[PDB]
């Protein structure tokens, strides 16, 4: 089974994800975790980071543009998926495809029926072939309380300095609505919205 | 030995590379061929042609964003052209890493000597590790005669449309001056500058 974590800059993803773990393994449950974008391992990755930090000219200027290297990203990462599919019972991935639809049609002040979503749409999950989760899971928290968690972030720790999209309170805002749209549509597949006192035990047994 | 043809869009670089091939064959060297952007082996070149001829959003209004899918399409060929090398006495690129020194510099009003050029140095020779060429041809041409011949492709061929930067002669020009620029100060290797009257046979010999 393939989950997808989702949700705005500094709403608990990398926690759920772990917690989440724990329940599944509890369960006696194999699990496997893999996040987006892979820093590191993919040169897409690194140079989008870098653009929201600053360098690479006008490249973060273009929507499109930083959605391609999101994509392009996944697009080498489609082996590795499917490799963790057939050796582990669950493999849960912190950030996915819809991550891109939210964040894309955000900077665009476009909604979920929109054409980002759908630009989205057809080149990950047709044309790139990245399969689609069996769930994702809507972690929906505050604006106000993600965007405190990513200063608080950037305030202990000088290699996590908040990027263009993170000071942009207004995208924030915005792309926590297209995921709930996102969500209320089942687009990409089934999902779930859960809070930040969510319980990682009865998540897991729902999606087990 | 490698070898980079390079000049702007009808100035007839893929009828020197064949006529190339066939000078050094003629003189017993074993020679293979390459052409940039990877059209189908490189979904980063795919999006970027799809970007020129209108789709993809904003994708094509950066300058960065198309360097860097360019740049993305050579690093997944770094494999491709070491074996070449290692296989064949001589290995002629249709188009290569000044190709995006030239175009970026021009798209932004830069000269040689500018931000643009210094940037595909730094990312594709440093850091993506692509190898530095033995000599870089530049077929230099009257930007008027190469438009003319972009026309004329796109009139007799419907599957050979022009792109934005064909259609913008202007660019065109500015690339060409880059070109010569690049040249003279040796950029990325040793140049030889050629007009279309070249002869093949003397070519391959002052390059083998
Ligand atoms: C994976 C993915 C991320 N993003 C966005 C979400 C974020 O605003 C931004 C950065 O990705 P993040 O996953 O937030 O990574 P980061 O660079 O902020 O790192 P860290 O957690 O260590 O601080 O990119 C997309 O727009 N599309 C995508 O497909
Ligand atoms: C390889 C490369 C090309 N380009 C530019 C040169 C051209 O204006 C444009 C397209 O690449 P071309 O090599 O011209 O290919 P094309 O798509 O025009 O195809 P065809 O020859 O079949 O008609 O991209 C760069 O800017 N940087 C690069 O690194
Ligand atoms: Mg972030
Ligand atoms: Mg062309």
């Amino acid at each position: 089974m393939l989950i997808a974590i989702e949700g705005v800059d500094g709403a608990g993803k990398r926690t759920l994800v772990e917690k989440l773990s724990g329940a599944f393994r509890a369960a006696g449950r194999s699990v496997a975790t893999l996040a987006f974008p892979r820093y590191g391992q993919s040169v897409a990755a690194d140079i989008a980071a870098e653009a929201l930090h600053g360098e690479h000219g006008d490249l973060a200027s273009s929507v499109y543009a930083m959605a391609t290297l999101f994509a392009l990203d996944r697009a080498g990462a489609v082996h590795t998926i499917q490799g963790l599919c057939r050796g582990y019972d669950v493999v849960i991935l912190d950030r996915y495809v819809a991550s891109n639809a939210a964040y894309s049609a955000a900077r665009l002040h476009e909604n979920a029926a929109g054409k980002a979503a759908a630009w989205v749409q057809r080149i990950e999950f047709a044309r790139l072939g990245l399969p689609k989760p069996d769930w994702q899971v809507l972690l929906a928290v505050s604006a106000e309380l993600a965007g405190e968690r990513s200063r608080g972030r950037a305030q202990r720790d000088p290699g996590r300095a908040r990027d263009n999209y993170e000071r942009d309170a207004e995208l924030q805002q915005r792309t926590g609505a297209v995921y709930a749209e996102l969500a209320a549509q089942g687009w990409g597949g089934r999902w779930l919205v859960v809070g930040a006192d969510v319980d990682p035990g009865r998540l897991a047994a729902t999606l087990a």
